[PDB]
């Protein structure tokens, strides 16, 4: 019905056709230059729309994700920094992201280190799967998850991000 405008970004961001995990490295390093492209299309994408996502690498086999993203809400920054590796399941079943700013600052948390999915995304997985990749992880899960648990973070206060600049430059505040 609705959420089409999610839909169309999500169209903009190709499907993987070799979709293997970490065991075949020549197919898992075909799934990689498609997952760094779709990475890349989508931060592209991003800062073409002046909104800019997220960096994130892996290390030389890839086996292992790191970097920071950050979110852009009325005139602030919120940048995170997470962590998280690419078990066997992947990209055939998601993993767990690690995201060590947010667990400990909130109580509705699934286990320490562990965020917290909706309960329409495991379906939602498994309808598509394969032709899954990074790119849509983050944008299907992660992306969604911020304008749902985020505002408990910072109206909570636990985000040190209440300002960008205070009394310098501007507030947080358009009009």
């Amino acid at each position: 019905m609705a959420d089409e405008a999610t839909r169309r970004v999500v169209s903009e961001i190709p499907v993987l056709k070799t979709n293997a995990g970490p065991r075949d490295r020549e197919l898992w390093v075909q799934r990689l230059k498609e997952e760094y492209q779709s990475l890349i299309r989508y931060v592209e994408n991003n800062k073409n729309a002046d909104n800019d996502w997220f960096r994130l690498e892996s290390n030389k086999e890839g086996t292992r994700w790191f970097g920071k993203c950050w979110y852009i809400h009325d005139l602030l920054k919120y940048e995170f920094d997470i962590e998280f590796d690419i078990p066997i399941t992947y990209p055939t079943t998601a993993p767990e992201i690690a995201v060590p700013e947010l667990d400990g600052k909130t109580a509705k948390m699934y286990r320490g280190g562990k965020i917290c999915l909706t309960d329409h995304f495991k379906p939602l997985w498994a309808r598509n799967v394969p032709k899954f990749g990074l790119a849509h992880l983050m944008a299907l899960g992660l992306g969604p998850w911020l304008a749902v648990e985020i505002p408990d973070l910072i109206q909570k206060g636990v985000i040190q991000h209440k300002e960008k600049c205070n009394q310098l430059e501007h507030h947080h505040h358009h009009h």
